[PDB]
């Protein structure tokens, strides 16, 4: 696409912001608010539409986990409700395969889901698929070569370095090599033939380390760390570079946005969000 969209998030309470950053000229645009504030959601794009999935509304008047799927049309600058998921999913992970949205894990109250469901936009309907081998919230999800990966998270008792892969034509999950680091709330994305896991929380500290999984070799290698420790960051890829947005570093809710160039193996600060926040949903699509 052309713009990096950031939806929702958390600072003092769950947020309704939708803002779009243009890497070509550095500018931010504030767009139509989410109908309901939410943090811990995931974002994704299918057919030029932006989707906001799951999350939780942490508010003065209570706290409600979200089963909502909401669609944003850049041409109209309007959000529309879509079919809700079977269950609320806070700290959700999402990935897209063949035009379908997979919702992975997350929490509802003290329930930590291992369940997974798939949304088909052409039918506006959700269907459950095979559950993961492990309950995971704060799970990172990415897609490579039509396979879905769930990385890290928290199972209700332990934070995880484990990861697993979903094979759609077998409707089956299999464990892959665990990361070298325990990470909850890491940013997970795909670049070239590798799954990247950036930042997160290991139980004691927020992380700046970054490692990547080569699917051919089945090994995790550390790359250069980010300039700022952060968990509950947003992540996306734009023209071959990784962008990480916001997060929580144990002291401050970050407005920092960093950009990773895999050819130089370096991170640089590229912009700041209009305000610090964590738990945003991020995706890339056309200009509104
Ligand atoms: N570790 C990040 C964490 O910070 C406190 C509030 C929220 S909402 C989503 C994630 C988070």
């Amino acid at each position: 696409g052309r713009l990096i969209y950031t939806a929702g998030g958390y600072f003092r309470q769950s947020l309704s912001y939708l803002e779009a950053y243009n890497p070509s000229n550095g500018s931010w645009l504030r767009l139509a608010d989410l109908q309901v504030p939410r943090s811990g959601l995931a974002g994704c794009v299918v057919g030029g539409l932006l989707y906001a999935v799951g999350g939780r509304n942490n508010s003065p008047d209570g706290n409600t986990d979200s089963s909502a799927l909401d669609c944003y049309n850049p041409m109209t600058n309007q959000w529309s409700p879509c079919a809700s998921m079977s269950v609320p999913r806070n700290r959700i992970g999402v990935g897209v395969i063949d035009g379908h949205i997979y919702a992975v894990g997350g929490s509802h109250g003290c329930i930590h889901h291992s369940s997974v469901e798939r949304y088909e936009p052409e039918r506006d309907e959700w269907h459950l698929v095979a559950p993961m081998l492990t309950r995971r919230i704060g799970v990172g999800v990415a897609v490579l070569n039509r396979l879905l990966y769930a990385v890290g998270g928290f199972d209700g008792t332990n934070r995880l370095n484990s990861a697993e892969c979903y094979y759609p034509e077998r409707n089956e999950w299999r464990m892959i090599t665990p990361m070298n680091t325990i990470r909850s709330g890491a940013g997970v994305c795909v670049l070239h033939n590798c799954i990247y896991a950036a930042g997160g929380y290991d139980g004691q500290d927020q992380l700046n380390s970054v490692e990547r999984y080569d699917v051919e070799t089945e090994t995790w290698t550390f790359v250069a760390p980010m300039r700022h420790h952060r968990s509950a960051l947003g992540i996306t890829v734009h023209q071959g570079k990784i962008y990480v947005l916001g997060g929580y570093d144990g002291h401050t809710f970050l407005d920092s946005v960093e950009c990773y160039d895999p050819d130089s193996d370096t991170w640089s600060e590229v912009t700041r969000m209009t305000s610090g926040r964590s738990g945003v949903g991020v995706a890339v699509t056309m200009e509104p």
